């Protein structure tokens, strides 16, 4: 019942990195350093995590999009605190 390490790795970085709130949206290139996995793999895992409801999107107004983590994802993190 523990979450798989390879894809959930993204959702582990912010668990201990405190990037866990709707107001703040994380960028792919900041995640690409801390997550130890390249910019394609983090774009693909975030595309899956929309279907899990863990992650949610922001708009582009000149600057590119960004994605915040929902309270529904933090509840999974409390299970493995």
């Amino acid at each position: 019942m523990a979450v798989n390490k390879n894809e959930y790795k993204i959702l582990i970085m912010l668990k201990e990195n405190q990037c866990t709130t709707e107001l703040k949206s994380f960028t792919y290139t900041k995640l690409c350093n801390i997550s130890k996995l390249s910019m394609s793999t983090v774009r693909r895992s975030i595309k899956k995590f929309l279907e899990l409801q863990y992650v949610k999107e922001g708009c582009k107004q000149g600057i590119s999009k960004t994605f915040y983590i929902t309270p529904n994802g933090i509840e999974k993190l409390k299970s493995i605190m």
